């Protein structure tokens, strides 16, 4: 099977070199190659990818929104987020999915023990926020809290959660068992001691907020986990197998590593 990244840059992405770590432990016959493709060309990018016999393909910067009229058919996830990461071409039809969101919640299923108890506050009432609220509802119990500077971002939200402004994040942040930063921030002075502190970001290694955090002497989770677990979401659906993580991770860190 075809598979590839569209993107523009392209080249530093480590899309090809993680999935195809996947491919050699599954024993499997597939490649996974870097496409670059400029604005200028991407009103052809049905004839880039079919001509190339492309079976799925991830969308990053500057085409995730991009991507999304030439699509057959999103999913609610997708279209929600207002974000496609991962396309599937099923029989010469575009479907276009979302596993950024569900790429990090499924890394912090497996750092956190018991999440489904968990008092999560996230911040951010972006994108990447919504999408992470999304796959969290479906397995948190305790309502969900999102914090954000502006009320009227969570107008087009669906969700029945909490929403609060970030002064009021800062005095109640000791009500939290997980914080997780989706924005590029708060005081974190009233930090409870057990409380994880996680941002989807993983470069740089550790963002301001990780730092001090860390500082205080908590758990800290930086965005690597998220970049395996969304790559390792859309291979299942476009191949309806079991991607090896740690073998995905394990190429992707020795390759930081220089
Ligand atoms: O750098 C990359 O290759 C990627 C990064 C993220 O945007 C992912 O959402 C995308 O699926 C691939």
């Amino acid at each position: 099977m075809k598979f590839a990244v569209i993107g523009n840059p392209i080249s530093h992405s480590l899309s090809p070199l993680m999935h195809h770590a996947n491919f050699q432990s599954l024993n499997l016959e597939n490649t996974y190659e870097a496409i670059n493709v400029p604005v200028n060309q991407f009103q052809d990018i049905k004839k880039i990818i079919s001509e190339k016999s492309i079976d799925g393909f991830n969308v990053t910067i500057p085409h995730k929104e991009r991507i999304i009229p030439y699509l057959d058919d999103i999913n609610e996830q997708a279209k929600s987020v207002g974000a496609v990461n991962t396309v599937l071409v099923k029989d010469g039809k575009w479907i276009g999915y979302n596993t950024d969101g569900i790429g990090y919640v499924n890394g912090l299923k497996q750092i956190y023990e018991g999440i489904e108890d968990a008092y999560i506050l996230i911040l951010g009432a972006g994108g990447a926020s919504k999408g992470i609220a999304n796959e969290l509802y479906k397995i948190v119990r305790p309502t969900l809290t999102v914090a954000n500077r502006t009320m009227s971002r969570f107008n087009n939200w669906s969700l029945n959660i909490n929403k609060i402004n970030l002064s009021h994040a800062e005095s109640h942040l000791d009500e939290f068992d997980i914080i997780i930063n989706t924005t590029p921030v708060i005081s974190l002075n009233r930090l409870a001691s057990h409380t994880l502190v996680s941002d989807i970001v993983y470069n740089p290694y550790k963002t301001p907020i990780l730092i001090e955090a860390e500082q205080r002497g908590n758990p800290i989770y930086n965005g690597l986990d998220m970049f395996v677990h969304q790559g390792a979401e859309s291979f299942k659906i476009w191949t309806n197998l079991e991607p090896d993580i740690k073998a995905m991770k394990n190429i992707v860190i020795q390759k930081l590593k220089g």
